[PDB]
Formats: C-alpha cells, sequence, structure tokens
C-alpha cells in the first residue's frame, strides 16, 4: 500500500539526497580517485529508494526477506556506501577510507560487503542478475521481496543488457524495477542517446516493459513513479544531470571519474549543506517475512551410478541423466540453459523437473548472470549448460562471478575437434585455458559416463566456478559404479611394472590413449595410461609418481589448444623435477570439419599419433 | 534503379529457391548432418537477393566492388553453397561433399571460401561485421557497394545483435540491410516472439531502423522490400516457416540439424522439383566499379622512438602516442575505442586522425566485430582498445576473429594489479590466458614506452590476432630510442658473469624485478633481468641460454593470475631441460583495492617479493 509522502518527507529525502552528493564527495576526494559525479546523478534516486520505497533491515542487508537492490552502475560504489551508513550500518566515519587496504570499502561493490550480493564494475552485468534474484523471488521462493537495479545510460549500449529487458518481459518478472540514470554522458562523450527520453521510452516499450519517464532529481516524482506496483516489469527512465548540485560540474564534460582537489571540494560541500533543512536520518522500514527456509545440507546422488562398464555413452548425455537424478534429490538444483538442451541434454532435467529448469534463450552472457543471481543468498544451486564453445561469449560474466564469489555450476558440451562435421565455430579448444584462469574455479573433465555422474555430484557440493567438459563421441564405460572420485583426484587407468611412459589423456584423448595402448602392446611397449579427472586441481602427487615409475616419461594428450589446457598445467606442476621429461600433444590450429575420428588424426591426437609419439 | 521483375523473372526466383531447397536438402542427407529446415526458410530470401538485389562478379566473390552478403545465421551454409554454385562459381557436384575432410564445403562458413569473408558459426555476430564493412564503405572505400546480413530470429536473442542495431543508426549506415528469417523457431523451442510480427517491427523502429514487414516466401515481396533505397539502416522482417516446401516438417519442431533420411529426401525433393518451371538459371549483375584501390605495403613509423632513458611514461599512454603517429605513415590505420579513449589514449589518435577514429561506446562484443569487417578485403588496419579487463566481454567475437583469419589489433589497458584503486572489475588478470589460447594470436606486452611503440608498429604488420597489453603505472624508460626489437625476441636487460636466477618479468613485474636486482646486489647477490617482450611467440632460445647461465634457475614474476600467462609459458617451453628450475610469482586469487604498490606487495609480485624469493 504507497504510502505518498508529505511535505516534510519530501524535504527529508531531499536533505538525505544532499547528505549523500557530499559524502560522495568527501569519500572520493579523500581517496584521490573515485567518480563523484556519477554518484550525483543518482542522489534522489537512492535517497527514495533507500528511504521510501525500498523495504529491508537495516542491520542485516543479507537478510532474506529484504527488497534486492543491485547498483549496476558499479563505479557509483561511494553513493551506496553512503546509503548504508544513512541506514545505521555501516560508520560514518569508515566512508572516508573509500578505497584504501585497510578497508572493505573497495573501488567498486564486492560480497566481502554484507550489503553486496554481486560484483559489478564491469557494465551491463548487474541487470541479468537482479533477473535471476527477481525470476527467484517470483517462482521459487514465492516471496514478497522486490528487486531494484539502478543502471547508467552509456551502460545501455551494452547488448547484456538488452538480453536482461527481453528475460524479464519474457518471464513476467513484475517484482524487477529498472531505474535508468539518464544523465545525458558516459565516460569520454555523451551517450548515443543524450537526454531524447522519448526514445529510451521506446526502446523499453518495444522490449516489453512499461516506461515512466520521470524528472531524476524530483523525489516526489520518483517516490510516486516506484509507488505503483504494475503487470510488467517496469523502467523508470530518470531525466538527470551527471554531478547534479556541483556547480560548475554538472552537465559537463571532462569529469567522469574525477574527484574534486581538497579546496572545490570544500566549497561545493558547504553550498550543498546550505540546501539541507535538518541534519535528522529517516530510518527505513523492515520487510514482511515470508521467504521460505533453504535447507543448507551437502546434496547425494539418491544411488550409485546405473553405468556398466564397457556400455558406450557419450558424457554429454550421462550429464544430462546425472542433473536429473540429482534434481531428484534435492530441491535447490536449478537448470539452465540457453536454446541447446536438445544437445547438451539439460532437457533431461526440464522433462522431470520443469517448474526448476529456465530457459534462457541465445544469450550466453545473461544466462550466466541468471545463475549468479539465483544462485546469491544461497537460494538456489543453479547449473548453466550451452556448448563449451559458447561459454566464451560469457567470460566478463564469469569473471565477473568469480569476484561476486558466486556458487555456480557450468556443463559445456561439444568439446574439441572430436564433434567433427559442424567445425571450428562450434568446437571448444579454449575453454580448459579459460576456465583455469578463473580464480576460483574447479574443472571437471570426465571420461565417462560414472566419471560424469561423479563431477555432477561434486559439483553441487563444491564452492567456487564449477565447470563441467563434456564431449559428443559415445565411449566406453571404463569406471565401475562404485569408484570413487574427489576433487583433485586422478585415476591411473592402465599400469604394469614395466611401463614406457605415462600418457596422460581427458574424455576422448583418454580412449584414444588406451587405444593406442592396444597398438603398442602389440610391440610390446606398455605404457601406463592416467585420466586426471580434475584439470584444476590437477593431482601431482599422482602424476609425478606415475612417472617414475615410467622412467620420468609423461606425454600429455589433449582435444584443446596448447596455451592454458592440460598439458601446460601438467608441464607447470611438475618442471625442474629430476628426471621428468613431458612431451605434448595437442590441436595446434584452426579446425576444419569432417569426421570426429578423420579430424582426431588431421589435428595429430589419435591413437596413431599418441602411439608414434611413444615410441619417440 | 529498380529493376522492378516481370512475371517470367518471378517465376525463375521461385525456380531458383526451389532449386536451393532441393540442394541444401541433397548436401545435407549425403553428409548426413547439417541445417537443411533452417535453408528452407531463407531459400526465397537467398534467391531473391543472388539473383535480382545484389551486384556482384560472380567470377571474383572477394572482388572490392561487390556488394557483400553476410549469413549472420552460419548454419544455414549448405544453402550459400548453393547460391554460389547457382551463380556458376562452384561446380554443382561439389555441393554434394559438404562437411567432408577432402571439401572446404565446411560444416559453416569460413574464408578458405572465396566468397566468406567472416566465419559465422557463432549466432549474432555477422550484423556486427556488416556494419563494419558498410562503416568502410560509406566512410572510408565511399563505394556504392551494399552490405546485406541474413539472421535468424533465435539469433536476435543475443545482446551483440542489438549493439549492432544502435551502431547502425548512431553511424546511419544507409548502405546496410539486415534480412531477420522470423521463421517461428530456435534450436529446441519456438523463438521468444514467434510470429509477433509487429513486436519485432516496433524493436527494429525503437532502434532506429526502417522496418519493412514482408511474406518471406513472396519473391515479389522481397524484390520490392530491396528495391527501395532508405536514409537508414534497413530491416527486412520476413514471415517464413522453418521447413518451407518440406510437407510435414513446415513449421514443425523438434527438426533444427536434422537431415531428411535418403528415403525422404527422395521424396521431398521428387515433390520440390515438380513445382520448378524452368532449369534455366538466373545470371548474376555485376558492379558499378568505384572503390578505391589500397596500398598493400608494409608500414614503418615516420621516426624512431623520441622517448629518452629514465624518462617515466605509462605504456598505456605510449600506445595513444605511438599510434597516432603510425596514423601519419598510413591513411590504413583506423582505431576503435568502446568509451575508454581517454583511459587507453587512443583520443590521442582521436584528436590527429578524427575521420579514422570510430567511437564504438559500450559495447565490446560490437567493437571487435566492427573491427573485423573493418579488416575484410584488406581495406583497413584496424586498432581496437578498451581496458583488458573488458575484453573477456568480448572472447567469442575474438574466438572467431580466428576462425575467420582476421588480421585485426587489440591494445588492452590497466592490466594487473597494478591499476590500483577500482579493485579487480577492471583489473585484467586473465587476458595473457585468454589471448594466448587464440590460435593466430601475438601476445606483446611492451614494458616501456619504447617498447611500447615498437610493439605497435610490429602489430600493424603482423598477420592475425595481435593484441598489446598495456599498463597504468609511470614506469622509466629502459631501451634507447634505436633499440631494434622483433616478434618471438627477447631482452636480456640486467646482467653479468655471476648471476644467481634468470628474473623474468614483464611491465610492472619488470621493475619490480630491476628494483628487486638494487635490493640484492646489497648482499652481492646479482640476478639476470629478462624482458620478454613477446609472451607469445616465446624467446626460448634465450630464455634457456640466460638460465644456463644462471645455474639453471629461471624466476617468472607477472602481473596475471598462474593460469595460461607468462610463468606456464615458460614452464612449458623449459620442462624436461636438465639442470632447468623455474619457480612461479603470479596472482594467486581475486584481488582487492588499494594503492598500486599496496597491491604488488599484498599479492607477492613486487621487488621484496622477488628479492625475498631469489634468496630461496
Ligand atoms: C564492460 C565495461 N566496459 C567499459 C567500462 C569503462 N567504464 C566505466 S564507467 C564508464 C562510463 C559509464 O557511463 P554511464 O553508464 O553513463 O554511467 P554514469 O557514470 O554516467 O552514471 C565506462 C566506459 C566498464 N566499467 N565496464
Ligand atoms: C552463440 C551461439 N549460441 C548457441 C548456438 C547453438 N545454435 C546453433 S543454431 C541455433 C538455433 C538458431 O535459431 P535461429 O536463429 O532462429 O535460426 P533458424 O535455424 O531458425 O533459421 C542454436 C541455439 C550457436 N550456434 N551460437
Ligand atoms: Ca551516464
Ligand atoms: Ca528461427
Ligand atoms: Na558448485
Ligand atoms: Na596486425
Amino acid at each position: 500500500s504507497y504510502h505518498k509522502p508529505d511535505q516534510q518527507k519530501l524535504q527529508a529525502l531531499k536533505d538525505t539526497a544532499n547528505r549523500l552528493r557530499i559524502s560522495s564527495i568527501q569519500a572520493t576526494t579523500a581517496a584521490g580517485s573515485g567518480h563523484p559525479t556519477s554518484c550525483c546523478s543518482a542522489a534522489e534516486i537512492m535517497a527514495v529508494l533507500f528511504f521510501h520505497t525500498m523495504r529491508y533491515k537495516s542491520q542485516d542487508p543479507r537478510n532474506p526477506h529484504n527488497d534486492r537492490f543491485v547498483l549496476s552502475k558499479g563505479h557509483a560504489a561511494p553513493i551506496l556506501y553512503a546509503v548504508w551508513a544513512e541506514a545505521g550500518f555501516l560508520a560514518e566515519a569508515e566512508l572516508l577510507n573509500l578505497r584504501k587496504i585497510s578497508s572493505d570499502l573497495d573501488g567498486h561493490p564486492v560480497p566481502k560487503q554484507a550489503f553486496t550480493d554481486v560484483a559489478t564494475g564491469s557494465l551491463g552485468q548487474g541487470l541479468g542478475a537482479a533477473c535471476g534474484m527477481a525470476y527467484t523471488g517470483k517462482y521459487f521462493d514465492k516471496a514478497s521481496y522486490r528487486v531494484y537495479c539502478l543502471l547508467g545510460d552509456g551502460e545501455l549500449s551494452e547488448g547484456s543488457v538488452w538480453e536482461a529487458m527481453a528475460f524479464a518481459s519474457i518471464y513476467k518478472l513484475d517484482n524487477l524495477v529498472a531505474i535508468l540514470d539518464i544523465n545525458r554522458l558516459g565516460q569520454s562523450d555523451p551517450a548515443p542517446l543524450q537526454h531524447q527520453m522519448d526514445i529510451y521510452q521506446k526502446r523499453c516499450e518495444a522490449f516489453g516493459w512499461h516506461a515512466i519517464i520521470v524528472d531524476g532529481h524530483s523525489v516526489e516524482e520518483l517516490c510516486k513513479a516506484f509507488g505503483q506496483a504494475k503487470h510488467q516489469p517496469t523502467a523508470i527512465i530518470a531525466k538527470t544531470f551527471k554531478g547534479r548540485g556541483i556547480t560548475g560540474v554538472e552537465d559537463k564534460e571532462s569529469w567522469h571519474g574525477k574527484p574534486l582537489p581538497k579546496n572545490m571540494a570544500e566549497q561545493i560541500i558547504q553550498e550543498i549543506y546550505s540546501q539541507i533543512q535538518s541534519k535528522k536520518k529517516i530510518l527505513a522500514t523492515p520487510p514482511q517475512e515470508d521467504a521460505p527456509s533453504v535447507d543448507i545440507a551437502n546434496i547425494r546422488m539418491p544411488s550409485l551410478p546405473s553405468y556398466k562398464v564397457g556400455d558406450k555413452i557419450a558424457t554429454r548425455k550421462a550429464y544430462g541423466q546425472a542433473l536429473a537424478k540429482l534434481g531428484h534429490a534435492s530441491d535447490r538444483i536449478i537448470a539452465l540453459d540457453g536454446d541447446t538442451k536438445n544437445s547438451t541434454f539439460s532437457e533431461i532435467f526440464k522433462k522431470e523437473h520443469p517448474d526448476r529448469f529456465i530457459e534462457c534463450y541465445i544469450a550466453e552472457q545473461n544466462m550466466v548472470s541468471i545463475a549468479v543471481g539465483c544462485a546469491t543468498r544461497n537460494r538456489t544451486v543453479p547449473f548453466c549448460s550451452t556448448f563449451a564453445a559458447f561459454f566464451t561469449r560469457a567470460f566478463d560474466q564469469i569473471r565477473m562471478a568469480a569476484i561476486s564469489e558466486s556458487n555456480i555450476n557450468l556443463c559445456g558440451s561439444h568439446c574439441g575437434v572430436s564433434i567433427g562435421e559442424d567445425g571450428p565455430s562450434q568446437m571448444a579448444l579454449e575453454d580448459l585455458a579459460m576456465f583455469r584462469s578463473v580464480p576460483t574455479s574447479t574443472v571437471f573433465y570426465p571420461s565417462d559416463g560414472v566419471a560424469t555422474e561423479k563431477a555432477v555430484e561434486l559439483a553441487a557440493n563444491t564452492k567456487g566456478i564449477c565447470f563441467i567438459r563434456t564431449s559428443r563421441p559415445e565411449n566406453a564405460i571404463i569406471y565401475n559404479n562404485n569408484e570413487d572420485f574427489q576433487v583433485g583426484q586422478a585415476k591411473v587407468v592402465l599400469k604394469s611394472k614395466d611401463d614406457q611412459v605415462t600418457v596422460i589423456g581427458a574424455g576422448v584423448t583418454l580412449h584414444e590413449a588406451l587405444a593406442a595402448a592396444e597398438l603398442l602392446k602389440k610391440e610390446k611397449i606398455n605404457i601406463r595410461v592416467l585420466d586426471p579427472f580434475t584439470i584444476k586441481p590437477l593431482d601431482r602427487k599422482l602424476i609425478l609418481d606415475s612417472a617414475r615409475a615410467t622412467k620420468g616419461r609423461i606425454l600429455t594428450v589433449e582435444d584443446h589448444y596448447y596455451e592454458g589446457g592440460i598439458g601446460e598445467a601438467v608441464s607447470s606442476a611438475v618442471v625442474g623435477e629430476p628426471g621428468i621429461t613431458v612431451t605434448h600433444l595437442a590441436v595446434n590450429r584452426v579446425p576444419r570439419s569432417g569426421k570426429p575420428a578423420e579430424l582426431l588424426k588431421m589435428f595429430g591426437i589419435d591413437r596413431d599419433a599418441i602411439a608414434q609419439a611413444v615410441r619417440g
């Protein structure tokens, strides 16, 4: 029920907006860096959202019943900090420690701050995360909390934003409000549309949003705009001036990310303070408590894998099966896929648990941001899937997911040349490089159905950015159903006493190495075959012990480019160990179409390459 | 001047459309994979563009005067192949070799085909490349060629597409036509908007395009729609049915990427052939020849760098200077930046050569695709810039740029923790991993102004995906102006006879290593300091020779994560060389805000870390 504010409450919201301006200035001048002009356009929005519109516990920002706020334009972090001091949560003196190594008031928001769920310094990402939170609130939590996301106008140039706009209308997120700070300017020039407010409205409405144009420096218009619920996602299109309230700087270029020098900070602050009618702060209003409790326990498969050694299944299929199976053990599991469900086999999970499958369409960036938003406050355990090749489309979302300390799971299918005829646009050959460079990642590369099921289970229970690399060829099951698997533990899958070299393969190259072993025993050459299971962390101890047993010789073979994959991880793990050598076989250039087996041979990673190389 | 077609010409265009259907079916049934239904919705579009609308030389697809065609929905490649056989360029029998290892008719289009400029299997990328070609045609070539881009409807879910739509209207590309194959279905379900043609029109018009709704199976409507030029980019929004002309399969789900079995191919083909009135083919019409000639020669700086050893300059500034300097040696140089020109210093080039600077706004994906399109047919030599961190936003464009065999240059600033206070959202710590995994890449990491200028020059003249990693701290010039630099050649920058370890640093860590050397000489410990210059290719010979002179010991130190960077490249280069050890210092987790020097120490890659580590 909207509380229509009185003059006094209005004046108090303007005072708050002006305190927020002063604090953004003081903090950024104290730091000697930061973005006070990007704070100042948003001052009334922030005052009205925090001190009229939103409902939350000011002493418990993470509380699951709270309305959510996402500062998509993350460089306005000082004003986010200022509202949490205004609300009583942060000590006001701490605001001056902005950007110090002794402070958690960092340059852009990050989840070490209790009041931040997702990191947003890379622009255009916050609305997708907000859609994750709103989808969760409407469809999973089924709670009364709302979700507010504040975007810049330059920021609306990112296509990820429009993926999120489209998602919100497809999924009728009428508990989501995007506020667009139309302050006319980006970093280095005006934003393309400047103050053509009608064209912003037309773009938003075309994408299915209820779009209201407001004076973004009118606390009353903002109250009223935020005050009416809709049956659609709502876009509050706020006409503002960058550096609003800073005389001489308002509506000027050349001021993005430039702090006021001390002397100018003092003079400006004094003018702003002269506008403030009372020192007295507005109190936050707490939320209706209707979010459900969510069970934190380990999630276990309801049975062991039911594959038999010798049956043939592609690991992309085993993943679909395993994920559906795991869906029956826990209600927190959700799946997301970008119009590839029939190829990744996440369609299996959709069939069994339709209410927990989210079709994300051809929009990999948004898919990862939705998963990040679903995983905030630990509300769900998301598994996203597409071809591994197209996770490169989402690399900045993935990179920011680690800075957001996010626990999301990603399964990318169709890795390497062994997909065959589609050709290199669909071949993931850089995904091990990409995910290894993500600092909280665990990289699972299961070589058969059993290993795949076990990887799914382990990933579910593993913090950080979990990636699972699946494959298209239907290889044999080689592991017993009851084989134990752990993160960082490899498997020796063929061995003797008289082994000439330890061959390390994974997925299709593991089975190529076992086939090479068969060619090689014909000439009385034994090879140890090792399946790493995780590429990160790598089982160094096992790899070294195997190498010492095989006259120091390691051969790595991978359906991936040479850089940042299995061969380099292994090289980096063993370099400088006496008596250890490492030969690396990998894919040396952009591939082409052909049969899976023909490509494996053309690119020097099939049984014959492996066999030919061991002899050397 | 529009040639209004007669009935006979119309009937001939329908016959062509039906031949194109048959060939797409025969080719994909012969291959046993491919997407005949995705071909069949587009058959009339393709017939009308190739045999009425476009002007090109049928025997010279790369000819610089030709209209350009971009198949953004690249999985429809068999019908692209079919039109080039229909035009006389390809032998008709070759179409049956679709997807064979003995054929260049690969699963998706790739530039080994004379008729393909850019690879487009990753959806949503072709319109940005097309904008590159149209911007070049309108503003650089100043030619009469037009650019036509065919997109799927599921494909319009990619935000990159909307970045391109916005770019085309900002830059008034009235020589660009996007054709939207609205066949209602994506891969695994209907496309979100299905056949709500009005909402597609509203979205296109909101983004500044002239939008015409047509029956996509009406050759006459298509002729007419393509026949009128506009003052805006034009979107032909074509209502079609997926699998059009395949009885029983038209407008059905469960058929994306599924070939017709032989028996069904034969029956369908016979029905389609029964609709064809004459065997006689339409001839292509050649273009007005008004594209200018473009000089192919090496590009040399007009003077040597004018830095003095001991002056301090950040390499991000040296890059702006060098690029502007290089702009004066050659007219082919163009620069592109995503609203970061004041931080990357590409604003220097904009100042001196405004007509050759393209502001791409906050839209990194599109920026890379525009550069790819500008570089097609070798019309320009593009240099794109942004913070290196935000090149992760464009990784799939970069990856596809290598599959497109594209010669583009990318300079990413603000690498590592040494940027200081903004915090990790802006810190590139995975960019060496990312660009090393691109198979045609050269990775330049210049450590001072002179090396930066030389890298710019070399990159300009180097094929493939050239990346230049620039930095924020203002370090000393350490190289003489006349120092020679080459791809793959490193530099020993401090040495003696009595050196304990070869320390390898780059950018800020090179200068940290030289400062460590100063701390270490105090205790009579000499260290060899080596500056790799290129990370890929790496100067293995020099690194090994240096290590043998320093008792086998290598220490690598880098402002980058441990995976896929300098330390792993060096490890992979030296592993198994007798007497060689490698200690690696890198950044071990997501960073945080602080001063540049404080972060370098917190993360164990500053002078004291290096000094402390050598002693071990
Ligand atoms: C993905 C990405 N690209 C580029 C940047 C560099 N950058 C930071 S803020 C900014 C300008 C943002 O302008 P706008 O969205 O209008 O916000 P304002 O400060 O005007 O409110 C840019 C280009 C970034 N942070 N993220
Ligand atoms: C970036 C990216 N993500 C996912 C895919 C997987 N894929 C290939 S075709 C396709 C469906 C494309 O549907 P649409 O754009 O409507 O084209 P249509 O075949 O119907 O003409 C998908 C999801 C891809 N090729 N590229
Ligand atoms: Ca702005
Ligand atoms: Ca479609
Ligand atoms: Na996990
Ligand atoms: Na180059």
